């Protein structure tokens, strides 16, 4: 059963990215090969070709992602080769220095070797390559509690956070072979962060809200014609309201909307006031502010909507079906002022796609 | 296979309006009554008690409405008795009336007869009882979009709008044996509205914007038991945001977020400045200021939201299954500030419920 969901994926795959690239002749024998590579070694392996254009597919496919307009430009990096945990390590700091791009953000994934029999090769532990610490102990709670979990686990192997708001979490990672993963502390020149400023409201600086620039998820498996890359981070730029809405306004969060409240000078005492909702677009405003002033890309809900529609356009255009979720697409404040909200989407699975997988930690 | 299905959904609401009113050995002969009276007429007659529970249950079981808290409490009126068609105009008269209650608004349902062969008694074609017309013609868009068509079947039957933003539709329904539905002009006492004013910007008024104090929703069909009560307007109180981020907002309705920018001194020129998100809030807020300024009801999305909890937390100590629908019960400003947006709703289609209906016109 193993080797005949391999060779159903694999089929539809190549079949569908040739037929994209023009290479719909060559199908007939590229599958003879594979079919014997399948035989023979229990697996296939993709040409840089197939590779590239699976990650990009597996973009398009992305039920969830408002941004993919863009999916065709995504810069695939392909670390297939590594073998060595000092290997890994530097092909992520690579990943961080050339996705930053001086604040200028590219799109990019890399992709290391895949699972074989299900068996990983390189096993990632963060959730983001950049993201905070979180801690929780004794009514005190310090940082990101979504980074909790992961911040003990760390501090179970050997590494200490100072405990403040914006510790930086090391990369963590496991080799094959090797009982515990190992980490390794990010170069802080590596890392673009943006303190939070308000155009208008200069007591907005008070808050010494900070967020960094570059949003590289390192946990989700990429899925391409059968084959398994469980480890592959992947980077855009922020959607302004993820920050402003979301990991600094969510009660399980920063948890941030009083002190807002207090700062531009309004109440926070009656929910007839929308103390909660003038909150958060004058958050909001400061976001997207802060990261235009330093010169790091971000995009406005509007804006990525306004993108998403041509991405619906093209679609319709080149004759493929759009797939969307509805729940994730419509933007957390004024989702009503976006055609998505007005609109429906289907949300079935189309292959190649970015994947949950399970932790391996907590 | 008529007779079948009534007789199926009658004996699954009996038993439960039984069950939840304490009635349950009551179940066995109440059901062979049925029985008889759909062998012989086809159909059945609801007790008193049954109608007026069934229309509750109907209430509890409408996935779409965050209101539900309070659906053991609604007023049901049996207008079962009318026959001519000034009649059904006093009925809705006098709802719009007791609903009103001089701003104190009472959550009411007049029920008028059924249908018998699927055919109507009473044909409602209003979509509530209070609403605006709309005109567009020759590039010139008056009122309400919405209201478009409906105003254009009055005007087909003698009526004719004074092409204000908010003409009052006269009430439009049709008896059976009637060829053509009858028109009646509310009587503006009855009908009250709220001037929409902003408690710190005294340039707001300078829209000139008002809505109307009570929703009367008299298109939908009420189903219990396998009755349908085509005709059987219902009203609650507004939440504020369907007024100020909908009907007044929304490029298809009232469209007024750039006046509305203009008129609290913000610039309408750059997605990135979240001028929309800001005007919106400023909307809302006049909304429910409003309302409240003028002794009538309104409930503001967090107060709601914080209701709807405590409605889903009763269903779970009542041993009740919960249904929703996710898209519907976010509300379309600040939705990620509601718990709502952070769960998840089984859409399942529960009966006694109510139901969309085709349209008499167009
Ligand atoms: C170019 C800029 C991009 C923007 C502005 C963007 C925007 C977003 C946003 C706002 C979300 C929802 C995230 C959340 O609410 O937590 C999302 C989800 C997603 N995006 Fe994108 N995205 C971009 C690029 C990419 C790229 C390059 C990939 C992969 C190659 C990608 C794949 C996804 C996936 C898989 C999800 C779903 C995550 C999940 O289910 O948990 N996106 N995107
Ligand atoms: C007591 C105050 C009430 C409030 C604040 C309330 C709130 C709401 C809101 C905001 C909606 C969504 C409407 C939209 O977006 O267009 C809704 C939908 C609904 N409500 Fe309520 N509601 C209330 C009372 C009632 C009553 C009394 C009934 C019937 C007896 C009812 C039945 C429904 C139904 C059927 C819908 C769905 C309409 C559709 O699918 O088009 N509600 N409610
Ligand atoms: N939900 C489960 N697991 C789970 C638990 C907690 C969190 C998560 C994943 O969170 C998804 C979101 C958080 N809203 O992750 C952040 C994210 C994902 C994707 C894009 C994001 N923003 C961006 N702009 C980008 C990053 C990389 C490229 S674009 C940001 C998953 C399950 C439980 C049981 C079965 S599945
Ligand atoms: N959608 C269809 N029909 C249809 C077309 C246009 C409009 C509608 C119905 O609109 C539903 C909404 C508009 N958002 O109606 C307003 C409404 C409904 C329910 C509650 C509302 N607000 C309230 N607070 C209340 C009123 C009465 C009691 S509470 C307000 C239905 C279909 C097309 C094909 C199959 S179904
Ligand atoms: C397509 C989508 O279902 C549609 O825009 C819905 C979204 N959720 C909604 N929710 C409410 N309360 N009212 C609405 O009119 C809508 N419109
Ligand atoms: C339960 C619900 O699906 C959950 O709260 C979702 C809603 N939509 C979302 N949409 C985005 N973009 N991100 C999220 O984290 C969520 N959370
Ligand atoms: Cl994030
Ligand atoms: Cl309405």
């Amino acid at each position: 059963e193993e080797k005949e969901i391999l060779w159903n994926e694999a089929k539809a795959f190549i079949a569908a990215c040739y037929q994209e690239l023009g290479k719909a002749a060559e199908v007939k024998d590229r599958l003879a090969d594979i079919k014997s590579e399948i035989d023979l070694t229990g697996s296939y392996v993709h040409t840089k070709e197939e590779l590239e254009h699976g990650a990009k597919m597996a973009w398009r496919n992305s039920n969830r992602c408002i941004g993919r307009l863009f999916w065709n430009s995504l810069n695939v990096i392909d670390r297939r080769d590594v073998r060595t945990k000092e290997e890994v390590r530097d092909a992520l700091f690579h990943h961080i220095e050339t996705a930053t791009n001086n604040g200028k953000i590219r799109p990019t994934i890399t992709i290391f070797p895949p699972e074989e029999k299900g068996e990983k090769q390189v096993e990632i532990w963060n959730h983001q390559l950049i993201r905070y610490a979180g801690y929780e102990s004794d009514g005190e709670r310090i940082g990101d509690p979504a980074s909790c979990s992961l911040t003990a686990a760390c501090e179970e192997l050997g590494w200490r956070g100072e405990r403040t708001d914006f510790d930086l979490l090391p990369l963590i990672f496991r080799m094959k072979g090797d009982e515990q993963p190992v980490w390794y502390e990010l170069p802080r020149s590596l890392v673009i962060e943006v303190p939070i400023t308000h155009p208008d409201i200069e007591a907005f600086s008070d808050l010494e809200l900070k967020w960094y620039g570059v949003p590289i998820i390192s946990d989700m498996k990429l899925e391409v014609g059968g084959i398994h890359y469980n480890a592959a981070p992947f980077n855009g730029w922020y959607m302004g309201t993820e920050i402003g809405a979301r990991n600094l306004a969510d009660e399980k969060r920063y948890d941030k909307l009083k002190k807002v409240a207090s700062v531009i000078g309004i109440a926070a005492d009656y929910n007839t006031d929308l103390w909660k909702d003038q909150a958060l677009v004058e958050l909001n405003k400061a976001v997207l502010h802060s990261y235009k002033k330093q010169g790091v890309s971000i995009v406005d809900h509007h804006t990525a909507a306004s993108q998403f529609k041509r991405f619906e356009e093209q679609a319709e255009e080149a004759g493929r079906k759009l797939t969307g979720d509805w729940t994730w697409l419509i933007p957390p404040i004024s989702p009503a002022a976006t055609h998505i909200f007005h609109r429906s989407y289907d949300n079935s699975i189309v292959k190649p796609n970015y994947f949950y997988q399970d932790k391996p930690y907590e």
